[PDB]
């Protein structure tokens, strides 16, 4: 037995072959366990991988096509699952996220799962990344039956991240910058999305910087007024996004199909808006996009890293994010990597 | 009939109007100009902010109507202490709000609760970009509030009253301004030096023919900047705020109306007399002064642009008599008779 | 409806209170800003350390109140010596506690015991992190205990009267700073050197712009440092604490509300006048001090934030008097009349 | 009475009227001393500071029209100097520099004025600024008779320069960028010209850079060929220059009269110049312009903070230079400043 993230204790199955994914993205848990064969064992998933990913997804379907005929058991909203077509999957595992765009841990359909006799299993990465990410890993070895490969990204996550950690963990807060992280910049209908005491919160903790977000909201995520962003005037800006390249809706261009031109000149449209575009950090080219899925992934290492080295430039001049990405592909992965994951401005 | 607001919103003119909701207490002023002789009749609540933040102008209006106090609190200073439960129930027919301030913006909850309530919500600026909105403003609340006679009456006042300085200080070439820093709240603030970037009385400065050495050191309308970049900067001139109350022995500026000359300059000496604020160019060289805080969310902001002008060129200037404006303001729309300092110069 | 306390815990604040139940005797120091002119009113039951570590603030407030003396003592000076049994028959409606201190912490049984009885717990800070949790602790005890208006009050107060220090002693570097040791309870512990870290009386001298020399030799708030190393450091400023009662010959340093200056005055000296202690360059100089003790854990610890910057700079706060501030604090806040004496100054 | 740094003993003369400027230049010594009176003493000068110094000398000249009445004993090069219209100016002292546009320690200017009976100064702000600036005042103090003045200096010059050196003081080797300092960039015949151990080379040791030619050159200045940068490819470009900005002779426009715009303009020609940007450091952004006369100028310890906070951004986020130009120049000068001494690349 082992305890989940939800604190719920949780059975292991003798042999798991019928994966149910709450969140679509929480694919990026199981791939690092999956090897060579990513989509052996998933029955089903939440539509927000393939609908919210399509970059990501469109490079396994051009590896794995049988990708297309996994079922979809709902778009990117949890009311929109229905748990019929999830039962009928006769998953022997399903896997949920404490937060996010699927079933929380009191839902109903958690509930039906439990009346059906399936073991459920909560993760996160997404609410309490520090704590959590590595526990997830941990637990999601332990049910899936890949205590190896778990064990084995668990020792490259902590060995990466240690990079960062043994430098900014001994830095005094009156020399950390301040940092304000746009989530989904542009792209949302009032700005200005963030993310507080979690999320990506979590990343600029490690990575030595100062959030300003972190005092304002009581949650992981919430919203800031543009006004408070410009009064605070931050030392750093960073904005997220995941937007494909040919797409005219607003957003910051990032992905696996991304080049840094796309990158480097969407960026600059999210940096040119009023308000925005008279902050310190914009002036001063203290500017950066990352890419937004790794709000919930636990390949957020390499945010970690990518943050710690726009936070002190030099002091991390010789780490190297994309050396960093390349290791976990070739490791763990089964397709090769592409695409632009962060950007600076020009 | 409807009407856009300063938020870019259509708002429809309710046929009647009695029930008055104030999101930023000293939204009161800009509704002070309207009600005559009734100022409080319409107002069925506010943010505690003009009564707790304008003791002294409140102590004036409530000697002459006592109901004032039972005008119900929908929160404290800030946006965050309203009970939206509270301001419910005293089914108000209009809700007038600011775009920034110790009150609810455009995208709060608050809003969006008022819009399903069926409550028309009106959108005002003299906080934020003064020289866009104020006017605007005014000529909206008129029409709202079905006092479009007053409305048009003090537009015609202010712009006027404006005029007398643009008139001067449009045609003044940039290298012939003076540099000058405003620190609000000056001596008040837990950490030195709040000030206006492009806009709030950052615009003040620009009309009245200054250069704010904060326009291109901030992003915002308010914000803040280190006391050693002032320093450095060295401006032509200073200027701080305040609405510190005469019997408070705490550091910040003495105005309001409750303030007499003696307190006002004997206060701002305090403020000149900080280490480092002493050895600026402007406080030595007597180019140093005291204007009342609650002009930067005001449309009396008209009085502060014009003691501004006669302190950025005073010779030019030297005919222009702000109290005298203040007494036509006063005496042509207000039910109180104007009392105390509202700026000071050193000596 | 609901708010978070000292300890990161949300607690339902109660629809009416009237069975108050203090963990530590003198968190009355923070109920007591509250309460006004009934100020034992609600009191169910409380910790003896008021009773009996305060004996002369006790007293004081019995003569005006005899019925102080019928409010039961649910334990001693520890935590160790409460019955939680005469705790819960007291049917409390809130009680109040201290993340540090003579009474129980967040972790005690006691505090599950009152959860599981449906007793709203509250945790406060004067202790262990004055600087960030003393204004906290008020607005807190102000919602919670339906005294939002007394509580905001004092926090104005306060805020202001610490500005004026600040304003000041928030610009001087750190090789500018006087070094301090600050000796808890001196002269009355087993034990030299009683003193205070990172925290406790710690916070008031970084804010009055002191150097404490405890400051990195100890992890905690509150901790002890070796006499010859006190001696060893040698620093500019020595100040002793202590709360006995006049007529009381044990050793320490007499102060509270029955000691006469000359009783304070005296007793410092025989606490200067203790091997090694009295062979400081601090107490040669006669840059040695007495402060009240009870200022550890109290939010009238604005008066020795005061006492503290009047020592560490005297002519930059010659106008400063910490007297007229406790008189400002009793007359606006408290039902007793200020006696006695809270500071000393070495002859 | 004193030594000065030839190693040369120099009798401090009783009352001194008659100044004579070896390089002109080095006024800029002479000005921290003068206060509100900057010219009274000054009987003649090298050509260097009128010509070399456009901007500077105009912004003088508007408040002090008299300089151009000065008389100017040459023009910009040590053997263009008329030894007879030097004497005939009946100098009591003669300032020179160890090296430069004026006369050194073996001229036959100097062995004239030293039969003419007139005291000749050595002083030094370009071979060894590190080991000579400070000396440098210290003697010029003493032989016009302005002690307070120099000791003044000398105090707020070791202060700030003790803000940068608290920090790189620590900083180990290995943790060091490399730094290239082209001087008087894209505006040599023949490319490129730079400090070894000696002149700007002591500014990027102080503010904790490793200067790629340190070891190339045996003097103070020298050349390194484009190829020779290129191959060893240094974390940091910086590029010197002093153009007045209606000068489109190719250089880098920096100095009393120059925006913020115009300093960027001309500092990306210079970096959009062949083989100079496939450099790392160009296309990285770490390429930046300092103020030519910075090279021979007791005011040097405005470069040094420039570089340190170019060369560790976020540990010396705090420092500005420019509140520390204005403390120089409220305290010691009779103008006002103007313009831009130093810029980052766009
Ligand atoms: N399209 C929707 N209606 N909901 C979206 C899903 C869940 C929601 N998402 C976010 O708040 C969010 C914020 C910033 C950036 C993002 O990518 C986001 O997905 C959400 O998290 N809701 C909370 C509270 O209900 C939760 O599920 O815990
Ligand atoms: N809690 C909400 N109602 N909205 C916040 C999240 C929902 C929605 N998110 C996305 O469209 C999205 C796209 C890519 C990756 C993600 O994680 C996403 O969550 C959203 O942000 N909607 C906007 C309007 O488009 C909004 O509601 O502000
Ligand atoms: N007491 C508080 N914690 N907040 C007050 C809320 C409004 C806040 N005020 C200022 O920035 C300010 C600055 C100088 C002088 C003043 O009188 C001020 O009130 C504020 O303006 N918030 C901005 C952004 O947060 C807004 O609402 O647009
Ligand atoms: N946005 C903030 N966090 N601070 C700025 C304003 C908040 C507060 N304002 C006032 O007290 C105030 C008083 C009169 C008139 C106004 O318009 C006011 O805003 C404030 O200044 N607090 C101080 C704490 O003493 C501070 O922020 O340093
Ligand atoms: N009578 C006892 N045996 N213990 C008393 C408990 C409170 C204890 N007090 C001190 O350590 C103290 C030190 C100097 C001066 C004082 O007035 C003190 O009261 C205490 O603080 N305990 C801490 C650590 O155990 C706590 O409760 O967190
Ligand atoms: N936790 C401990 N063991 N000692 C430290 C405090 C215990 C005791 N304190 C008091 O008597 C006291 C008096 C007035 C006000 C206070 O806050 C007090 O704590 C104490 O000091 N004990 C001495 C023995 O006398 C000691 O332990 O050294
Ligand atoms: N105008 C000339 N033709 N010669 C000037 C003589 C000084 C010469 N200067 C430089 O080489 C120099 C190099 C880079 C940047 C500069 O600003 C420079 O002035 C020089 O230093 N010559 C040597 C050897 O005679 C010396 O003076 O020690
Ligand atoms: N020793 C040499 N022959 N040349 C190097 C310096 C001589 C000349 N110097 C300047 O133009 C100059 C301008 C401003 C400030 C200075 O210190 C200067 O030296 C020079 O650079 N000539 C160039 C021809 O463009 C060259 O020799 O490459
Ligand atoms: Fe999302
Ligand atoms: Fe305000």
């Amino acid at each position: 037995n082992i305890t989940d993230m939800a604190g719920r204790s949780v059975v292991i199955p003798a042999k798991v072959e019928r994966i149910l994914l709450g969140e679509g993205r929480l694919f990026y848990a199981v791939s690092l366990l999956e090897g060579q064969k990513p989509f052996d064992r998933i029955v089903g998933w939440q539509g927000d991988f393939r609908k919210l990913d399509t970059q990501t997804y469109a490079v396994y379907k051009a590896k794995f096509p049988q990708v297309d005929n996994i079922p979809l058991i709902g778009n990117t909203t949890a009311d929109s699952i229905s748990p019929e077509k999830v039962l009928t999957l006769n998953p022997d595992i399903a896997i949920f996220g404490l937060s996010g765009h699927g079933p929380g841990k009191n839902s109903e359909l958690v509930k039906q799962l439990e009346k059906a006799g399936v073991p459920v299993v909560f993760v996160d990465f997404r609410t309490s990344p520090l704590k959590n990410t590595l526990p997830s890993m941990r637990v999601l070895g332990k049910v899936l039956h890949r205590e190896q490969q778990a064990n084995d990204y668990i020792k490259f996550y902590e060995d990466n991240v240690r990079k960062v950690t043994e430098i900014t963990s001994k830095i005094p807060a009156d020399k950390k910058p301040s940092v304000f992280i746009e989530l989904r910049a542009g792209a949302m209908e009032e700005c200005c999305g963030t993310a507080g005491k979690g999320n990506m919160g979590d990343f600029i903790d490690q990575a030595g910087g100062n959030n300003m977000a972190k005092n304002l909201l009581p949650g992981a995520l919430g919203t800031v007024n543009l006004e408070k962003v410009l009064s605070t005037n931050p030392d750093i800006y960073i904005a997220s996004g995941g937007k494909a390249p040919d797409n005219n809706a607003p957003g910051v261009s990032l992905g696996a199909q991304v080049t840094k031109e796309q990158a480097q000149s969407s960026l600059q449209t999210i940096l040119d808006r009023k308000g925005i575009n008279t902050l310190s950090a914009v002036k001063n080219g203290r500017s950066y996009g990352i890419w937004h899925n790794f709000y919930n992934s636990p390949y957020n290492v390499l945010a970690i890293q990518s943050f710690a080295k726009w936070f002190y430039p030099q002091q991390f001049a010789d780490l190297d994010p994309n050396n960093t990405m390349n290791s976990l592909y070739s490791q763990f992965l089964a397709i090769e990597p592409t695409g632009t994951y962060w950007v600076d401005s020009t």
